[PDB]
């Protein structure tokens, strides 16, 4: 449980969980519910929920309020702990040109003591579509710096991303920083999706990205990335992985 | 005091229509009778074709099989001194640079022709090849002039990331000041080989000179191969570039 000493604590949990896979999708939530269950995060970024996945998180992961990026198709939702974490409002940022009706979902929070913006993303799929993918990079980089110098903000989802794409960026502006990066590219969490280790997707190669990202912007030192892990690398009952994507566990410390 | 040529790729690749293309060309070029003929896309029964209806040029080929590559040198007018062929090391499509010297009398010349490597997404490779291309127009004696005529698949922005051309080496489209008559050499409006059921059009064929201050001028610049077939289709989905240009000493 959550105690005085983890109080200066955020925990969460970013993973695209492949609701457009309708194939086992029961399971494979429940899947996703048992590792909530097993690390209690402060919030939960979710992309690729659709709205049954919705009625499988109240079910089985009932302690925590859903907000979502859509109410048809298929969306991303971040999850906040009840009792926990205490909600303010949710902001939605459209994506004009998007042909896969992606978007930029944030939800600012009261957490520990502290302010947040909390913020997902599911950016353009496929290299085909890196000119958009970066067009929406942008997008939320922007809306990283332009939150009150107050308050902290952190982005977790699937980026999609490419190393070289950041780079024509320009890169990450200065006070934003890449929670891996930060962490010194810890090899065990490097890769977030890969068709070698992960069968889902059922692709008769091997090949593997850091798709999946977290990106925080807070005042000098006042945020401290404490960890970074992979979960969902159990297979289930029907011999698949929750997704076709790892998830990434992190935990960070706010400090005065 | 001059040297004319044209430059086409052909479509050999495409073997619909194509001994009566082939024909095509043939009667075009007939109607220019030019000095120097640069091909691409030649397949070898359409080497075979030109080594007859050609003969009264020495015909030269980047390759033996596939398709590749040829210069035609009119014999009386170009007097035929050494071919080579350079590797394109790293291709897909077997592409490489085709390179003669010859001289016209006291005049003496390095032609040299490619098919840089095809399609956007094979942008990397191509730059590379340019660059190859380039490097070797560099080498010839200062008193050689030199020119590269072909399909070189570039977009404008490619030559930029090349680097520009450099100041000794010049476009002659850029250099007759950008004529839009003969601005585009393969056009999906004006050219239905393809089948294109949309509208895009591309400088792809192009003609780059090295030669010493005002010894090379371009005097014209034309399309070729405009003209319907029999068969309602062109004799390639690109139009072929005459050039005529003075040697002046
Ligand atoms: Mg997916
Ligand atoms: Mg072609």
């Amino acid at each position: 449980s959550n105690g005085l000493e983890d109080s200066s604590t955020i925990s969460f949990i970013t993973w695209n969980i492949d609701g457009l896979d309708g194939c086992n999708l029961p399971e494979r939530a429940r899947g996703v519910c048992s590792c909530l269950a097993l690390y209690s995060p402060d919030v939960v970024f979710l992309q690729e929920v659709i709205p049954p996945y919705c009625a499988y998180l109240k079910k089985r992961a009932a302690s925590y309020t859903i907000i979502t990026g859509n109410e048809e198709g298929y969306f991303t939702a971040i999850l906040l702990k009840k009792g926990r974490v205490k909600f303010k409002s949710q902001e939605i940022i459209p994506f004009p040109n998007t042909k896969m009706m992606r978007n930029l979902l944030c939800v600012n929070v009261s957490l520990g003591g502290n302010e947040f913006c909390l913020m997902t993303s599911h950016l353009e799929s496929t290299r085909e579509h890196s000119a958009e993918r970066i067009r929406q990079l942008k997008t939320v980089l922007g809306k990283m710096q332009e939150a009150p110098d107050s308050t902290t903000v952190i982005f977790a989802g699937d980026t999609n991303l490419r190393d070289q794409e950041v780079i024509k960026c320009g890169g990450l502006p200065d006070n934003v920083f890449d929670a891996w990066e930060f962490l010194g590219k810890p090899k065990h969490c490097q890769y977030t999706w890969d068709t070698k280790a992960n069968n889902n997707l059922r692709i008769p190669a091997a090949y593997k990205h850091r798709f999946d990202r977290i990106f925080f912007r807070a005042e000098e030192g006042h945020l401290i990335p404490q960890s970074l892990d992979l979960v969902g690398l159990e297979k289930l009952d029907c011999g698949r992985f929750p997704s076709d994507h790892w998830g990434l566990l992190c935990t960070l410390n706010v400090v005065l």
